[PDB]
C-alpha cells in the first residue's frame, strides 16, 4: 500500500486524530495543516523548521522538544512505531497544506 494512504489509515488507527486536526483547527495539539515546512518555536524560545527529521523526532522521541504554548502530552507508545509506519505518517503530514 502507498505510504500516503497507509499514513491516512494510521492517522486514525494510532489516535493522532484525537489531538491533531487536518483543517487548521487547534485541538489538544497543533494542526497538521501547513505543518511541514513551517517554523516552530519551542517552550525554551528556540526555533526550528519542521523538516522530515523534526517530524520523525516529534513522533519517535515524544516530549523531547515541545512546541510553545502546548501541554507536554505526546504519547509514549509511538516510540515503538516501525520505520514504514513513521514514513507513512510523515508522507500523510507533508501533504496537509
Ligand atoms: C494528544 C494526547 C496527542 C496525540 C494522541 C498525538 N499527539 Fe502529537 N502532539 C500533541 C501535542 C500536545 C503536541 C505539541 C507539544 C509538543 O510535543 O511539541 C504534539 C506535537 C506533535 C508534532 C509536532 C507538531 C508541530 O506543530 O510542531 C508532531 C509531528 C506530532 N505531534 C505527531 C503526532 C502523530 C503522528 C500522532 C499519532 C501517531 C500524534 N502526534 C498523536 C498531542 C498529541
Amino acid at each position: 500500500m502507498p505510504l500516503a494512504e497507509l499514513g491516512a489509515r494510521l492517522y486514525r488507527e494510532k489516535a493522532c486524530f484525537s489531538c491533531h486536526s487536518i483543517d487548521g483547527s487547534r485541538l489538544v495539539g497543533p494542526s497538521f495543516k501547513g505543518l511541514y515546512g513551517s517554523t516552530r518555536t519551542f517552550e525554551d524560545g528556540t526555533t526550528a523548521v519542521a523538516d522530515e527529521n523534526y517530524l520523525r523526532e516529534s513522533i519517535l522521541q515524544p516530549g523531547a522538544k515541545v512546541v510553545q504554548g502546548y501541554p507536554n502530552v505526546m504519547p509514549a507508545s509511538y516510540a515503538s512505531l516501525s520505520e514504514r509506519e513513521v514514513a507513512a505518517l510523515i508522507e500523510f503530514i507533508k501533504q496537509q497544506q
